[PDB]
């Protein structure tokens, strides 16, 4: 019952600062433009201790499966090869990515009927809001 309130199909309804977040991460111009136009659906499911997060859009379809607190290797939609760990901290899913001596954190929280995604790297934050599909 770990993530019950996150499970479901979610659609992007708003974004702020995502281009600048992507610049900070190191994403190149063409990828930023196409990725920034995407309107992904995020599909979260749980089977036993394994959580699966899928993101589907015209830009890219991604899927990660993981156990909380157990590191895994991830190829991000922008083609970084990162080492990721996802934990629950006070009801917030905290997804940390480490690569090339750098780090970024993606937090996912339930707030009212929304799922709010906050992405941070070195003072650059982006907030992306999803609603149930
Ligand atoms: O709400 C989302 O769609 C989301 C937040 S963070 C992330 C992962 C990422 C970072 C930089 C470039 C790209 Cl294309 C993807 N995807």
């Amino acid at each position: 019952h770990m993530c019950d309130a996150f499970v479901g199909t979610w659609k992007l309804v708003s974004s702020e600062n995502f281009d600048d977040y992507m610049k900070e991460v190191g994403v190149g111009f063409a990828t930023r433009k196409v990725a920034g136009m995407a309107k992904p659906n995020m599909i979260i499911s749980v089977n036993g201790d394994v959580i699966t997060i899928k993101s589907e859009s015209t830009f890219k379809n991604t899927e990660i499966s993981f156990i909380l607190g157990q590191e895994f290797d991830e190829v991000t939609a922008d083609d970084r090869k990162v080492k990721s760990t996802i934990t629950l901290d006070g009801g917030v899913l905290v997804h940390v990515q480490k690569w090339d001596g750098k780090s970024t954190t993606i937090k996912r929280k339930r707030e009212d009927d929304k799922l709010v995604v906050e992405c941070v790297m070195k003072g650059v934050t982006s907030t992306r809001v999803y609603e149930r599909a």
